[PDB]
């Protein structure tokens, strides 16, 4: 393996992404020329905050993670005050980014775009991963328009945002694959409307709408993906379409709205414009 980096063998550049305890700059590689998302974290602040926790769960997660569809981290490393986690680059930045910037996808990006995130979710469950926080924010879209799916520290190993949370998580405080299952109903739901499907005016109100199932469609839209949405969005965690008790993954992708999707080389496909 190569030697340990340091923050001298960079040239940072531009904030990609801003939360309460680290901040992913872009930085130049200077031996290399390559582009990396550094993740750096002050780790007194961390302790302070016991987030130590979940720093350790994303460092050990996206290390194991292999696929296409996912932001790899590639090599770590610390000074007196920080750790860094280098990361992909996504140079287009979030899904949700281009939600607010074309309004809501036709069907033909729906299709695609939810394939892709059903096909990550495929390989992270296979290996007893799930993310417990999916969302718009961090589905990232790289440089060929690809997702790149990202920040794991909330991410469980097997032995969140309000709008994506599941009615498990306000009843029971538990989630298992089928959570993930649920946040991908509401995303596909706000691909297709423009908006997730649980809004109101407080994290509150939305958790009552949420435990009640409340939410309805727009008559816009595609009656095969409100039918997909429909066996995602369901109280019962172990009826959703994509949970072992439904059989998996076959039964998924095997959905009608999907009948025109080739399963095994996504990655290789050209995404459609949008
Ligand atoms: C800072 C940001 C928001 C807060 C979140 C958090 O703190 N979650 C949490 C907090 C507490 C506990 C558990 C989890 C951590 N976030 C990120 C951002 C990115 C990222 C962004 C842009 C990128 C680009 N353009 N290419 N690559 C990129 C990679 N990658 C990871 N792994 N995490």
């Amino acid at each position: 393996q190569p030697r340990k980096k340091r923050p001298e063998d960079f040239k940072f550049g531009k904030i990609l992404g801003e939360g309460s305890f680290s901040t992913v700059v872009l930085a130049r590689e200077l031996a290399t020329s390559r582009e990396y998302a550094i993740k750096i974290l002050e780790k007194r602040h961390i302790i302070k905050e016991n987030k130590v926790p979940y720093v350790t769960r994303e460092r050990d997660v996206m290390s194991r993670l292999d696929h296409p569809f996912f932001v790899k981290l590639y090599f770590t490393f610390q000074d007196d005050e920080k750790l860094y986690f280098g990361l992909s680059y996504a140079k287009n930045g979030e899904l949700l980014k281009y939600i607010r910037k074309i309004g809501s996808f036709d069907e033909t990006c729906t299709r695609f775009y939810t394939a892709e995130i059903v096909s990550a979710l495929e390989y992270l469950h296979g290996k007893g991963i799930i993310h417990r926080d999916l969302k718009p924010e961090n589905i990232l879209l790289n440089e060929d328009m690809h997702i790149q799916i990202t920040d794991f520290g909330t991410a469980k190993v097997l032995s969140g945002t309000a709008q994506y949370v599941s009615p498990e998580l306000l009843t029971e405080k538990s989630a298992c694959k089928s959570s993930d299952l649920w946040a991908l109903g509401c995303i596909i739901y706000q691909l297709v409307a423009g908006l997730p499907p649980f809004r109101a005016g407080n994290e509150y109100l939305i958790f009552q709408k949420i435990i009640k199932l409340e939410y309805d469609f727009p008559e816009k839209f595609f009656p095969k993906a409100r039918d997909l949405v429909e066996k995602l969005l369901v109280l019962d965690a172990t009826k959703r379409l994509g949970c072992e008790e439904m059989e998996g993954y076959g039964p998924l992708k095997a959905h009608p709205f999907f009948e025109s999707v080739t399963w095994e080389n996504l990655h290789q496909q050209t995404p459609p414009k949008l």
